């Protein structure tokens, strides 16, 4: 079941927005999917990109500036939106860090947040059967990566969902949200003051529980705001101490939390994704 | 004198949006411009990005993916806005196709857009000015070029200036404003019924008066919903006919009107100018 939004050309492939009625979030949601040139040829290997805090799906496509290695390496690029959205959808007006567009990649248990907010059975399960259903792409061969919020949600989904994705990566990732500002008071709404169920709801606590995941790539500004407070990506470099978990964490001089710094490295990401996808 | 509203580091050079007191315009006016990695040791010509209809500085800022080229061939990217800007500038609110948004890069001469509406000397006198007092900027190296309204900018201010600048392209131009729909009206509101004074800001109408340049580069989707009714590259070429001006004007099969088909072609218009900016 699904509405076309918008179909556009670019580098060959076909970047498309469209919309569906959500059962697990019991929202219309919108999402965008760029199928490459090879596509016409073969189904192509799943690139799932998740965003950060205050997203939609458009943030990443208009400036994530994906379109033309994915284009050239063959991959089906999808970016959902980071929140249940609607008139019924509960939301915490005056707090750009909880509520709509903060859905933090996890299945709330507590009341109002219960009934919309199950963004991880949303990525994991409901959006991926629509798209392998509607879309050109090799449901065998999918990878996931995301920014800060996104990153988290890329981490935490493929340190449970091992054998799901072939690889994993991310832009200024939140390693630990259990301790993190902008994160801990989220989890407390969404799952409750008991901190024991965030654990399988933080990469950091994953590790520590026995998750696991072949490898990772991070990339980090210098610069970032959200650095010392917020991100904290060494936590993350302390966690896989004394475990088979590769990290290949890159800081960079200079480069900030933005799309001018998710972009850049970009083509990077792509690349690292596509080695692995097979 | 001039006011920064952010930096941003991409491709290792500088993406910035300022701000200033315009005198030509009586308007606090916004632009972008991108620094390369190249002005770190040594001044770098400057190519000037002139958006369409209803966009800002932004449109082009975040979705034509200038920067990973501009950054490797070392140059300076401005992009101004379309229109003065502000809340007693007249307009016609609901027409996207006339006031703001929609200045068509020329000098108006009728009321009431005779106060705010002069374009033309804001982007060929006075905020070049300002770019040279700011920027390391080699200002004996200058090319220009824009998306639809923009490529009519780009084209009409090149044949009014061919010493100015050393080349010229444009994405979708609107060639012959005078007799397309979403023009006509608005050379008649800013420049009077007598379609004399139209001429200076037709660029068919100035190669038929005399008005010579070395060549320009054209990009055209087929697929352009304003291609016969707006657009009409054809009556350029017809218009160069025994001149000595040079056209390459490629048309592209699915391609459309949007950023998707800016961004696709965008490196091919960045290497055109390097090249013709030695
Ligand atoms: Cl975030
Ligand atoms: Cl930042
Ligand atoms: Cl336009
Ligand atoms: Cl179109
Ligand atoms: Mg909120
Ligand atoms: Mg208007």
């Amino acid at each position: 079941g699904m509405n076309i939004i918008s179909q556009n050309t670019a580098f060959g492939g076909m970047q498309g927005v469209f919309s569906h009625q959500s059962e697990t979030l019991k929202s219309e949601m919108t999402f965008a999917v760029y199928v490459p040139p090879k596509a016409i040829h073969e189904p192509c290997p799943v690139v799932w990109y998740l965003s950060g805090l205050t997203c939609t799906h458009a943030n990443v496509m208009e400036k994530g500036e994906y379109r033309r290695m994915a284009s050239e390496l063959g991959l089906v690029v999808v970016c959902p939106d980071t929140s249940p959205r609607g008139n019924d959808v509960p939301d915490e007006l005056t707090n750009w860090q909880m509520g709509k567009g903060a859905g933090f990649y996890l299945d709330a248990t507590e009341e109002p947040w219960s009934e919309h907010y199950q963004m991880y059975s949303y990525v994991t399960e409901e959006l991926p059967a629509l798209i392998g259903q509607h879309f050109r792409a090799d449901m065998s061969r999918q990878s996931i990566f995301g920014h800060s919020m996104g990153g988290h949600g890329a981490m935490t989904i493929a340190l449970k969902n091992p054998e799901r994705f072939k690889s994993c990566s991310a832009f200024a990732p939140i390693v630990a949200p259990s301790s993190a500002d902008w994160s801990e008071p989220a989890l407390e709404k969404y799952l409750g003051a008991d901190r024991a169920a965030w654990r399988r709801y933080d990469a950091c606590s994953l590790v520590e529980d026995g998750a696991r995941f072949p490898e990772f790539l991070i990339d980090q500004g210098k610069a970032d705001s959200f650095l010392e407070k917020g991100l904290r990506p060494w936590l993350f470099e302390e966690a896989i101490k004394g475990t088979d978990i590769g990290l290949t964490l890159r800081m960079h001089d200079r480069y900030d939390h933005s799309y001018y710094f998710i972009s850049t490295f970009m083509d990077d990401h792509l690349k690292w994704h596509a080695e692995r996808l097979g």
